[PDB]
C-alpha cells in the first residue's frame, strides 16, 4: 500500500538532434487498487502545459498499477534549462505528489575526444581494442557511437560517465575488432554528441599507423 | 513503518591480500522504536558460526534506528564459493528476515591489462592522460592503482566495470599528470588485483617511447 512517483530525463541524443523527439517521463507505481485514476498535470517553468500522453495502463506484480505519463519537450526548452514538473494526483494520497527535474546546472563543457590504438601487446590476440577517450564534458548527457566506413559498428561498449577530479566527466568507448581488419589498415570512427560541440557533434578517427 | 536487511559483499582488496581483514556486512534499517532489539544469526554454507561483532546503533532521519553487524570471513571461505547467510531476527517481523550472498558464480578469468600513452593530440594540453585497459576479466572484483617509482598516485578516477559482451568484464583506469613529468621520461605503472591472476597482482608500466 502507497504509491510512489519517478521522473525520468529525456534522452541524451533525443535532445541533441532536432529530427528526433525527446520526451520526459513520469512513472507511477504502486497503483492502489482502491484507487486506480490518475490524474497528471505537467508544468513548464511552472506553466502548466497539456501535450502529454497517459499510455496504456500495466499490470505490476504485487496486486497494484502502474500507470506512464510521457511529456513531448522542445529540445530548446530542455537544453535552455526549463524545469518540468510533473504533477501526480490520487485519491491515496494525503496530497498531489510533485516531481522534478531539468538539466543539470552549471557551465557546459566541451568534450576532448581522443582515439587511441591498442597496446602492442594486445596484437598477439586475435581480436584488439580500439579505444575512445572522451573528456572534460559537462554536463553528463552524452552519447557515442563507433562506425567504419559511414556503417555502424556492433561489438562495441561505452562506460557510463565517471566524475573527474575537477567537475566535468570522463568516459571511455571500447571498439572491438578482429585483428586482420585493423593491421589491413582500415579505418575506424568514434562519435560523440553533446550539446557543448559545435552542431552536437564531433567524430575522431583512428587506423593504423 | 517496516523494517528490511541490505547485505554487503566484503571489498575487493580485503579478500585477495592475507594481511588484509575481509567482511561481509549486514545493514538492518527503519528499526521500529516500539521494537528495538534485533537479534543476528550468520551461517557459512549453512554452519552457524559466531565471530560476527555488532557495531553502536545509530539514529536514523525518520524516527527509526539502524544497526548494522559485522561478519569477519577468511579470505579463503570467500573466494571459494562460500555462502554467507545473515538472519535478522525482530519482533516487528511476521518472521525472521534472511539474506544471502557469495561471490558471483562461474568460472575467473584472468584480466589482460594493457597500458595506452596519450594521443599525440593531448600534447597540447598542460595536463596529459594516461589509460590502463583491464579486460576479459570475471568476476568483476576488482581493484586499480597507480603509482610512480613506487610511490601511489593521486589524480586518477577508475571506471566501475562494464559488462562486455563475451561475458567477461572490462574497465579503463585514467591517470592524469602534468605533460611535463611524462615527456621527461618519467615511468608509470598499473597495479591491478584480482582472485585469477598469479599473487593476485600484476602490473604494467607505461612511460615516453
Ligand atoms: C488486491 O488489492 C485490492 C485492493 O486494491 C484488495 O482488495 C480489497 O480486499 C479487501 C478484503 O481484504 C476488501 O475489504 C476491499 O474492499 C477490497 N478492495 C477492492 C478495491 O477490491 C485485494 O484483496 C488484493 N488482491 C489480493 C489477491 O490480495
Ligand atoms: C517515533 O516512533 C515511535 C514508535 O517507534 C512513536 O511512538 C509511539 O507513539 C504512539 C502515539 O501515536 C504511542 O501510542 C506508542 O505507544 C508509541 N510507541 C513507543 C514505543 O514510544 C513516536 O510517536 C515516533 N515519534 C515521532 C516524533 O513521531
Amino acid at each position: 500500500g502507497g504509491p510512489s512517483v519517478f521522473l525520468f530525463p529525456p534522452k541524451p541524443k533525443d535532445t541533441l538532434m532536432i529530427s528526433r523527439t525527446p520526451e520526459v517521463t513520469c512513472v507511477v507505481v504502486d497503483v492502489s487498487h482502491e484507487d486506480p485514476e490518475v490524474k497528471f498535470n505537467w508544468y513548464v517553468d511552472g506553466v502548466e502545459v497539456h501535450n502529454a500522453k497517459t499510455k496504456p495502463r500495466e499490470e505490476q506484480y504485487n496486486n497494484a498499477s502502474r500507470v506512464v505519463s510521457v511529456l513531448t519537450v522542445l529540445h530548446q526548452d530542455w537544453l535552455n534549462g526549463k524545469e518540468y514538473k510533473c504533477k501526480v494526483s490520487n485519491k491515496a494520497l494525503p496530497a498531489p505528489i510533485e516531481k522534478t527535474i531539468s538539466k543539470a546546472k552549471g557551465q557546459p563543457r566541451e568534450p576532448q575526444v581522443y582515439t587511441l590504438p591498442p597496446s602492442r601487446d594486445e596484437l598477439t590476440k586475435n581480436q584488439v581494442s580500439l579505444t575512445c577517450l572522451v573528456k572534460g564534458f559537462y554536463p553528463s548527457d552524452i552519447a557515442v557511437e563507433w562506425e567504419s566506413n559511414g556503417q555502424p559498428e556492433n561489438n562495441y561498449k561505452t562506460t557510463p560517465p565517471v566524475l573527474d577530479s575537477d567537475g566535468s566527466f570522463f568516459l571511455y568507448s571500447k571498439l572491438t575488432v578482429d585483428k586482420s581488419r585493423w593491421q589491413q589498415g582500415n579505418v575506424f570512427s568514434c562519435s560523440v554528441m553533446h550539446e557543448a560541440l559545435h552542431n552536437h557533434y564531433t567524430q575522431k578517427s583512428l587506423s593504423l599507423s
